[PDB]
């Protein structure tokens, strides 16, 4: 046990919102996507994050989300995310 609170810093265009997610192992990618959709009024989205190689990589699944979280643990419990419409 067990990943600590993670901060998701999510950019859409020139807006950014930070979401403090208390128990990331207890979350689903579907839940996170839904939060981002509701926040930015988006329907179909692609979300990317900045990985260890400092490249934007899309998260398209629960597994890709879980891997992104493993990285966040090593990087100060935060993820820098970018959202694109469509």
């Amino acid at each position: 046990a067990m990943e600590p609170q993670v901060t998701l810093n999510v950019t859409f265009k020139n807006e950014i919102q930070s979401f403090l997610v208390s128990d990331p192992e207890n979350t689903t990618w579907a839940d996170i996507e839904a939060m981002v959709k509701v926040s930015f009024d988006l329907n179909t989205i692609q979300i990317k994050y900045l990985d260890e190689e400092n490249e934007e990589v899309s998260i398209n699944s629960q597994g890709e989300y879980e891997e992104a979280l493993k990285m966040a643990v090593k990087q100060g419990n935060q993820l820098q995310m970018q959202v694109h419409e469509g």
